[PDB]
């Protein structure tokens, strides 16, 4: 069965993960949860016990906006790598771990469209591996490592697979995508999930990995997210049958991307999974 994901909006306490299954009316398969490159393990510990006590699995994105790819690729962030790979190793449990996630845009410091033309594929290929064999080396095989696109690419240099690592480094690929409605300046528009995943996905299912759609949301201006909510999870397990995940992302945000937007969006939610 398709397992059911999200990122609450804060940081998954105890109370945040119960909260959240009240709120959908539903386990919640994977957490999620979003922390930096100056972050260590102690921290995310706490969080990492309540989703594990839960009977959940914890994907941590993990964005190193203290490290670009070059620095990474140089091995000037291996101390930090290093304890962290010990830790989760001595921690045992199976986490899933996406780190220098959608660099197939232009928004983050380590993303090959980002400005400075500093991350190019070789140099984030080679980060990708070397945070990878730090982990090994250490004997962190309980960490599994999610490859990730944008729906879109953005950027000068972008595409869905320049940046891909290798099969030998990546046991999930992952497609990150929202339906904006008409809700951004930027001349947005209403978009089924079709029109916003179907593009990356035809890339990634060139590759024989399973593939988790690690964020979506849809917003509530534009069309009915109600609908497009149902229609999402159908689509999901009618026409994408590599996807093994569906991971919300439940914020108030750039807009309200939240199942609970609208009381017709969390029934609708709630049916769907
Ligand atoms: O633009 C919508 C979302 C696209 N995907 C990004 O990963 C999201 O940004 C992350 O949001 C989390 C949760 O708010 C932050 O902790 C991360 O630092 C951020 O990169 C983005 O909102």
């Amino acid at each position: 069965g398709l397992k059911i994901g999200a990122w609450v909006g804060t940081q998954p306490s105890e109370s945040a993960i119960k909260s959240f299954q009240e709120l959908q009316g539903r386990k919640l398969d994977i957490v999620h949860q979003f922390i930096n490159w100056s972050t260590d393990f102690s921290w995310v510990r706490p969080y990492a016990d309540a989703v594990y006590n839960n009977g959940s699995i914890l994907m941590i994105t993990w964005e190193p906006w203290e490290y670009n790819t070059v620095d990474i690729k140089n091995g000037k962030a291996d101390a930090y790598i290093t304890r962290m790979a010990q830790d989760m190793k001595a921690y045992g449990k199976e986490i899933w771990l996406r780190p220098l996630h959608e660099a197939n845009g232009d928004w983050y410091p380590w993303a090959i469209g980002y400005s400075s033309r500093v991350n190019t594929n070789e140099t984030y290929i080679a980060a990708f591996r070397h945070i990878v064999d730090i982990f090994r080396a250490n004997g962190a095989t309980n960490v599994k490592w999610v490859f990730n696109v944008n729906c879109d690419n953005v950027g000068n240099g972008t595409s869905y697979l320049g940046h891909y690592p290798g099969d030998n480094y990546v046991d999930y690929t992952s497609i990150d995508g929202y339906n904006w409605g008409t809700t951004q300046s930027w001349g947005s528009q209403w978009q089924s999930f079709d029109q916003v995943f179907s593009r990356a996905y035809q890339a990634l299912a060139s590759i024989n990995k399973p593939i988790i759609i690690a964020e979506f949301a849809s917003a509530e201006i534009g069309g009915n997210k109600a609908r497009w909510i149902t229609e999402a999870y159908n689509s999901i397990r009618t026409s994408y049958n590599k996807v093994i995940a569906a991971v919300w992302f439940h914020e108030n945000k750039e807009t309200d991307w939240r199942i609970n937007s609208s009381p017709e969006a969390l029934a609708a939610y709630r049916e769907a999974i």
